[PDB]
DNA sequence: GCATGCTCTACTGCTTCGATATCG
DNA sequence: AAGCAGTAGAGCATGC
């Protein structure tokens, strides 16, 4: 879903704002709203993570009423590290470096708010 | 609940050894 | 062909 959210910007240029839009709304409601403690779904935030990085590569004019959702999830997985394997660790670590990658690349208006999540980390 | 720790037949394969086929 | 050694695909048991 999330590398093939890429090159559909050159077929579509709205499901680019469909996707982050159902990307997020069930990225919400799996570990923040409902089941937040009992749930093994822990497993695939680093692929979660991955796929809202590269959409939001392709994705300009950013909404500015999901990142208190963007930035309220990529503190979970910095929380989330240490109930890990090994050799995942890493691929948490990569997810990690790709989103701050991502947002800081497109406007300085923008990437205060990069200096706010490790705050919170 | 997915991650790590003992355990039991048992399938593949190494080694010798005798026969068979082939070439000079 | 006969013998024999070995390891692996699997089965029970316990953990943050």
């Amino acid at each position: 879903y999330g590398l093939f959210a890429g090159p559909c910007k050159v077929i579509n240029a709205k499901d680019v704002d469909f996707m982050y839009v159902e990307l997020i709304q069930r990225c919400k409601q799996m570990f923040l709203t409902q089941t937040d403690t009992g749930d093994d779904r822990v497993y695939q935030m680093p692929s979660f993570l991955q796929s809202v990085a590269s959409v939001l590569l392709y994705l300009d004019t950013v909404p500015e009423v999901y990142t208190p959702v963007l930035e309220h999830l990529v503190v979970m997985q910095i929380d989330s590290f240490p109930q890990y394997s090994p050799k995942m660790q890493l691929v948490c670590c990569r997810a990690i470096v790709k989103v701050f990658l991502a947002l800081a690349a497109k406007g300085p208006v923008l990437r205060n708010c990069i200096s706010t999540v490790v705050h919170q980390g």
